[PDB]
């Protein structure tokens, strides 16, 4: 991963998203509703400290289960760390902040997500995260419709 | 991690278990009721075609949530593959079935804990897991009283 929003203002990511499209590196990661990294974000909450709060909804043992994790800052502004068994680590490749964000969690194995505000197909920033992608080598790709969008857990 | 159970009867772990200790090669993995291994064993339950489910307890956004995960059974009968963003193996070191049972998670980066059929400080058991890790890089044990091994996550 060799995309980095440069000047992000991690304040300005707060709010609602929708998980538009998800890619892995590998299969397995996102293949199944339980699979690890199949995570549907719900809301950015950064901190007054500068940490990055991610509300989520992950399918784990048949239900749709809301989740929160932090994800520490670092001096880089587009990287996040959370403390997991594996060094895991959330970069910021790209945003408007008032549309569309791009990010990734890696560690090597990946997950990227298109977060956009609205439960809308959004053709300009599916492209710039098949474009971000090309970069990298990831052999699943999800993407949900707008009826999808509005359920727990994208049913 | 160079000590697996030889002739291992996965069968024959089914059912209660208590954490009575646990140990991890990095601090922040236990440290915490929120740290990311800090977990309670309930049961272990074995399926049919020879995977081992876990069920367990874990402080969670300050509540001690059930959990259950699927450890897979691979060609080796004391190693199980836990599928995560990172390749996450569950030896099982020794056990008698009965009394005790010694198992770790790996990937480096480890745990290990010192589970008991009973809420009691079984010094045989504490032995042989400190036998077990003078062989492993540890730098955090932890160790509960019989109260606490009554408790939801040990409170």
């Amino acid at each position: 991963v060799t995309q980095t929003m440069k000047g992000l203002d991690i304040q300005k990511v707060a709010g609602t998203w929708y998980s538009l499209a998800m890619a892995a590196s590998d299969i397995s990661l996102l293949d199944a509703q339980s699979a690890p990294l199949r995570v549907y974000v719900e809301e950015l909450k950064p901190t007054p400290e500068g940490d990055l709060e991610i509300l989520l909804q992950k399918w784990e043992n048949g239900e749709c289960a809301q989740k929160k994790i932090i994800a520490e800052k670092t001096k880089i502004p587009a990287v996040f760390k959370i403390d997991a068994l594996n060094e895991n680590k959330v970069l910021v490749l790209d945003t408007d902040y008032k549309k569309y964000l791009l990010l990734c969690m890696e560690n090597q194995s990946l997950a990227c997500q298109c977060l956009v505000r609205t439960p809308e197909v959004d053709d300009e920033a599916l492209e710039k995260f098949d474009k971000a992608l090309k970069a990298l080598p990831m052999h699943i790709r999800l993407s949900f419709n707008p009826t999808q969008l509005e359920e727990q857990c994208h049913i």
